[PDB]
């Protein structure tokens, strides 16, 4: 759960700091890559959390992040 925890915490700060919720599949991707997180299924580990409530589909590719912020 760490890992989610990071990773979720990552996204956070991203849509934070430029005002947007908005991560295309790939994007995750690449922000899971740059914290070092392996997974055996990343389509499945996306799945997850949006069965969490921490991404909604937005069409089949791209996700908004379900979140508070400060701004």
């Amino acid at each position: 759960r760490s890992t989610a925890k990071r990773f979720i915490s990552a996204l956070n700060n991203v849509a934070e700091r430029t005002y947007n919720n908005i991560f295309q599949f790939h994007q995750l991707r690449q922000i899971a890559k740059e914290l070092n997180i392996q997974v055996a299924d990343f389509e499945n580990f996306i799945g997850s959390l949006n069965d969490q409530g921490y991404l909604l589909k937005k069409g089949p590719k791209v996700y908004q992040l379900q979140t508070m912020h400060h701004h």
